[PDB]
């Protein structure tokens, strides 16, 4: 007939009311369809039902609902940079490159806090306007040297947002430092430590938690650290590794405990499914899952997480298609580190080239500020 | 995969680059797409090459295209209402239930009565349209126009077709020309689109033998547009024609606008079966409805507007065609409350189906400027 086009063809409101009046859907998917118009809460078995029964076309008619009401075609974006301290470590991450079973420390470096600084310097010239710092955990790297660093940084270049370490290298850290949670954030926020990246979460659930990241620190950890950090007025973001050897509802128990902790304490500003991938690890034989696997993802984490205003994907982890398709399904921030610079004396994303692939599904590129107001919007700026 | 839901969700002007970038696509359908990302228009061949070849979604890439480039997402509608003089005919087209070869006559009299029940209702425009018949004359339809310009000068008159003014003025002894002339300076504005048919004597001397030519009915629109007069074009398709004939048939339309430019709009008109001397000739599919105007939208490089009826055609297929290349959605608005009572489209129904399929509702006024702009109204 025309049946499929008519409804792909439909705006976004007519589309969950089209599902709402199928005589043949499933009740349990109507049920969860309504709580959807209504902005009603999902529960844990809702989330595991949908990740067990729900098709992706279903799901991208009620996360996209969700991505609309909140953000309607505002696509977000920020220019950031990276330090990396060391890329050697001494947990061991069955996931990670730079797990002390498959790296050894002299098959990589670790910075020095005056060779941080001559990275970030090169900087100075550029309309960055956050720094971004993530890596291995080191015992040299310890409480006085990010201490040391973020003080420096911020004598330097004062205007400089960092943003710094997860509760994987706060935990380590704190421990030898012999400072509670709250002592410790509360010491590098005065130090010059402004936000908090979301890595390290992995899955929480111990029964996968024990299989790919035994060592580092627990589930309660990281979240009590997100818990002193967001006491003490820091925003965070928080991760979830997805698509290796975990169930569906161990995806739904860690979103629950985030959930919870943001329901408790309100700092967690973005989303962050992190896919699975088997290269340079020690699960080179988990098979990955399909982009089909990555939108149900989004779409059911844009569900799922009604407290978190945004859902972030990174450019440079998925393809081109599969970061254009997640803005359809609940994805509202995409993220990476944009380079406008040019090679001389011979792939990068330019501003032109993320506005362009945001423009291409038909979305609104906006560059935000620390708290996702608009500083440009790129709609119709032409280059 | 998703490479059918990535193609689905890229934006009008990607889509198009999409399948120029597809290395499968037949290199003919590759050139007619260029020409459309160029502004190039596309010959009588092409035309026919689409109608034979072309698929439903790539004639919605092109057709979209030049819909979104020319109008955005407006789409137009007025506040009209119709007069209907006769519900007989002299004629004999074989597609019409109102052939002599299978009744009532309104007076003047009778016309203005029906006038003035619309006094107190916004219309911008009367439609006229209906039979032919010796009594409703040039001195008739002239006494008409005379006497509604007089009773409400800013309704406009958009009044019959050629096979109509052909028939008057040969029995009144005017040129095309002075006949125009007289019909505007009594009080007609411009004309519809009714009565093109297919043009092409292979099929027009079959299916309406007895009325006007193409010739004609061309040289009508040509004193109208000399005349400074605007009007639309049809054509009835989906019959016994061959899609040829169809190209043809928009090739005279295309040609005669390139020569006066008074054309707004281009209307397919669907052949029904019901009631008529081709009562055995099959439909043809909502699939070719849809192709029928994407190709009417391609090849019409030189209309402004592509109208589709919401009343000719369903609900769903009136929604869908503002996809392939419909900007212009027409029929008589009734808002009208009915008081001691014991289907009609609303301006709240229309507005409601356009913005269903995201497209930005404009009731527009007879120079398709804004009377308002519904996109901004929530009710
Ligand atoms: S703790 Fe972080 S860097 Fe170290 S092995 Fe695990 S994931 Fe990699
Ligand atoms: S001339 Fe018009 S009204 Fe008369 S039979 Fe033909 S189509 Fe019908």
């Amino acid at each position: 007939g025309t049946e499929n086009l008519y409804f792909q063809s439909m705006d976004t409101t007519s589309k969950l009311a089209l599902i709402l009046a199928d005589a043949d859907l499933p009740a349990a998917l109507k049920a969860i369809a309504l709580k959807v118009q209504n902005q009603e809460r999902i529960t844990f078995d809702e989330g595991v039902y949908l990740y067990e029964n729900a098709e992706l076309g279903y799901l991208g008619v009620l996360a996209n609902y969700i991505r609309e009401q909140k953000h309607g075609d505002n696509t977000y974006f920020n220019r950031n940079f990276h330090i990396e301290p060391t890329n050697v470590c001494v947990y061991d991450c069955k996931f990670c490159s730079y797990s002390r079973l498959i790296k050894q420390k002299e098959e990589g470096w670790e910075m020095s806090v005056d060779g941080m600084m001559e990275v970030l310097k090169k900087y100075d010239h550029e309309p960055v306007t956050e720094v971004h710092i993530t890596g291995g955990v080191v015992p040299k790297q310890n409480l006085e040297f990010y201490s040391d660093f973020f003080r420096r940084a911020k004598a330097h270049r004062p205007e400089l947002h960092i943003k710094a370490l997860t509760p994987v290298e706060y935990y380590y850290i704190f421990k030898k430092a012999k400072l509670s949670h709250y002592d410790g954030m509360k010491y590098m926020q005065e130090a010059g430590l402004d936000s908090m990246p979301g890595g390290g979460a992995e899955i929480f659930h111990p029964e996968v938690r024990e299989k790919i990241a035994h060592d580092k620190c627990n589930a309660e950890q990281w979240l009590d650290i997100h818990e002193q950090a967001h006491k003490l007025g820091m925003k965070t973001n928080a991760t979830m590794l997805y698509g290796h050897i975990e169930q569906f509802w161990h995806r739904v128990d860690h979103m629950e405990r985030l959930r919870r902790q943001q329901d408790k304490t309100g700092g967690f500003q973005a989303f962050i499914p992190l896919k699975f991938r088997n290269q340079h690890n020690q699960m080179d034989h988990v098979p990955e899952v399909s982009v089909i696997e990555d939108l149900r993802n989004y779409a059911i984490a844009r569900i799922y997480m009604d407290n978190f205003d945004h859902i972030k994907a990174y450019w440079a982890m998925i393809s081109r298609q599969t970061a254009q398709l997640s803005l359809n399904f609940g994805v509202d921030d995409i993220d990476g580190t944009l380079d406008d610079t040019t090679k001389i004396y011979s792939p990068a994303m330019s501003t032109r080239d993320l506005v362009d692939l945001i423009k291409q599904v038909k979305r609104k590129p906006i560059e935000r500020d620390t708290l996702y107001n608009v500083v440009t919007d790129y709609s119709q700026v032409t280059f």
